[PDB]
């Protein structure tokens, strides 16, 4: 039932999902002269050598490669975090033009998309009982800008024409998501939550200050997705964003000056 238009977007949500309202929402905007450097903060170690990807999907939401998460292979800790968190998967959010897309935002600018890598931490044992706890989620988001090509994201957007509609997947082996990552792990952390359904207060945020570019043609591929079934009328797979939400009683730390 919930989505991204008029009728079903998220200033509806709160009524399926009242947290929606709640202290800790995501996405925020990130005010980049208010946030506090924290010399205390750790350098974020992303471990991904081990990573096994599996599968591609169209969940009518967004498109997701998901990952083995039954051990751990590709592995974040570090940071502002304690403990070891593992990657289940990754999507992306992104607009219908190029000046909007993302969720989180830096001194208002929105950028064409966003990467979230999503990890839930081993403590916990499951994603389901992860995101039932405070510290139970770590999503590593990438802003993207357009501009030049990224080579490491040409085999996911090769492969959306076979999922074009929601409910399609794919198999999707041996993709490396370090081909996903900017140069500096300079990072902005806060806590916050799910940006979809059920919104739950669950996540660690660690935002990193330095976008990807991808190319037209890239972000072009991602908006000739669908958000329907194969069979319903055709509705294109763009805007599938939240806005930023209320920062309310909550500070923004930055591991860098
Ligand atoms: N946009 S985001 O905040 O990166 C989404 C983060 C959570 C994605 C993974 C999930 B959410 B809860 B638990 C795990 B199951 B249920 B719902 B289902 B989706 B998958
Ligand atoms: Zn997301």
């Amino acid at each position: 039932h919930w989505g991204y238009g008029k009728h079903n977007g998220p200033e509806h949500w709160h009524k399926d999902f009242p947290i929606a309202k709640g202290e800790r929402q995501s996405p925020v905007d990130i005010d980049t002269h208010t946030a506090k450097y924290d010399p205390s903060l750790k350098p974020l170690s992303v471990s991904y050598d081990q990573a096994t990807s599996l599968r591609i999907l169209n969940n009518g939401h967004s498109f997701q490669v998901t990952f083995d998460d039954s051990q751990d292979k590709a592995v974040l800790k570090g940071g502002p975090l304690d403990g070891t968190y593992r990657l289940l998967q990754f999507h992306f959010h992104w607009g219908s033009l190029d000046g909007q897309g993302s969720e989180h935002t830096v001194d208002k600018k929105k950028y064409a998309a966003e990467l979230h890598l999503v990890h839930w931490n081993t403590k916990y044992g499951d994603v389901g009982k992860a995101v039932q706890q405070p510290d139970g989620l770590a999503v590593l988001g990438i802003f993207l800008k357009v501009g030049s090509a990224k080579p490491g994201l040409q085999k996911v957007v090769d492969v959306l024409d076979s999922i074009k509609t929601e409910g399609k997947s794919a198999d999707f082996t041996n993709f490396d998501p370090r081909g996903l990552l900017p140069e500096s792990l300079d990072y902005w952390t806060y806590p916050g939550s799910l940006t979809t359904p059920p919104l739950a207060e669950c996540v660690t945020w660690i935002v990193l200050k330095e976008p990807i570019s991808v190319s037209s043609e890239q972000v072009l591929k991602f908006r000739k997705l669908n958000f329907n079934g194969e069979g319903e009328p055709e509705e294109l797979m763009v805007d599938n964003w939240r806005p930023a939400q209320p920062l309310k009683n909550r500070q923004i730390k930055a591991s860098f000056k």
